[PDB]
């Protein structure tokens, strides 16, 4: 066990190992920037807020720790360390998570840069490379958007901030929290799956090509109208897959519209980029291109290497259907803190 030291920083007590120095507040938890003397990295240290206050919160704490401990890929955020100052389960209360300190996100470049087609190729390639890995473990990210993508000076990218299961108020009105969501999840049409993440990638790629949000709806219904104008209204085949009779009735109340010509929407774009967008932005999720298929599309010919696009170790999510008491979720979390082994 390392030696810990205590300090109060902005109304919060932080008790951390001596290896972490020069803690400075930066913003579910409070976060400090620090220098990690063991690795030489600048890190983000997050102290979880009330991690075990309810059954729901305790299970969410376990879910987050399990997911971060599993992710080991160049294009996905990983876990550098996890610690508690507690010496036993009896006194266990606080959980701290340590990751690489990230600088700019894809907003801090999409708004502030001139991107060549080569830049778009490399950024989208890296998102899809990380997504192939994520999806191979049967994980769905659910919240892909520019603020959840970290990018450095060399245009290298990492996916972060996995969806841990966003509120009703957060999805309401003219908000970026909804502009990247697939229509079947935005309107609760059907049980969703990993194909929702590919819709999000299409929305991101379009914005890198044009500099503008693809579907900036003022509310759920306005956003659906923008979507259907581009991709067309559904046919009977997709309508059969929508579970709610009212939702089907609402859709059938709209006048039918054909899919638009994407070359006349994304004026001047690389024809191979236009082709890939038509394969991602498909209303019926069953018919969208997958991450593994998209990596082999000709748009990425200069970056695709099928011997350097790895998959994940199997990920057991059976805990998600398990019913446990607060202290049982807490004990499982404690076991995962104690068993952590750092990366090389
Ligand atoms: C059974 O199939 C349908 O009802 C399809 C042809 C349909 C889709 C609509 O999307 C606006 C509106 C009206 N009718
Ligand atoms: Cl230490
Ligand atoms: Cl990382
Ligand atoms: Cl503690
Ligand atoms: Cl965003
Ligand atoms: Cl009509
Ligand atoms: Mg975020």
């Amino acid at each position: 066990r390392p030696t810990f030291y205590r300090q109060e920083l902005n109304k919060t007590i932080w008790e951390v190992p001596e290896r972490y120095q020069n803690l400075s507040p930066v913003g579910y938890g409070s976060v400090c920037a620090a220098f990690d003397t063991k690795t030489g990295h600048r890190v983000a240290v997050k102290k979880l807020s009330r991690p075990f206050q309810s059954i729901i919160h305790a299970k969410r704490t376990y879910r987050e720790l399990r997911l971060l401990k599993h992710m080991k890929h160049e294009n996905v955020i990983g876990l550098l360390d996890v610690f508690t100052p507690a010496r036993s389960l009896e006194e266990f209360n606080d959980v701290y998570l340590v990751t690489h300190l990230m600088g700019a996100d894809l907003n801090n470049i999409v708004k502030c840069q001139k991107l060549t087609d080569d830049h778009v190729q490399f950024l989208i390639y890296q998102i899809l490379r990380g997504l192939k890995y994520i999806h191979s473990a049967d994980i769905i990210h659910r919240d892909l958007k520019p603020s959840n993508l970290a990018v450095n000076e060399d245009c290298e990218l990492k996916i972060l901030d996995f969806g841990l299961a966003h509120t009703d108020d957060e999805m309401t009105g003219y908000v970026a929290t909804r502009w990247y969501r697939a229509p079947e999840i935005m309107l609760n049409w059907m049980h969703y799956n990993q194909t929702v993440d590919i819709w999000s990638v299409g929305c991101i790629m379009a914005e890198l090509l044009t500099g503008r949000t693809l579907f900036p709806g003022t509310d759920h219904i306005d956003q659906l109208k923008l979507i259907l104008r581009l991709v067309g209204t559904p046919g009977a085949e997709l309508l059969k897959k929508i579970s709610s009779e009212s939702a089907r009735n609402y859709i059938q109340s709209l006048a039918q519209m054909p899919k638009m010509n994407f070359a006349n929407v994304f004026i001047g774009a690389n024809p191979l980029a236009v082709d890939l967008l038509e394969k991602m932005l498909v209303l019926d999720s069953d018919k969208r291109i997958t991450a593994a298929q998209a990596l082999a599309h000709a748009y990425f010919a200069q970056y695709h290497d099928p011997d350097d696009e790895p998959v994940a170790d199997p990920y057991d999510q059976s805990f998600e259907s398990r019913d446990l008491l607060i202290d049982e979720w807490k004990s499982l979390t404690y076991d995962e803190v104690i068993s952590f082994v750092p990366p090389p």
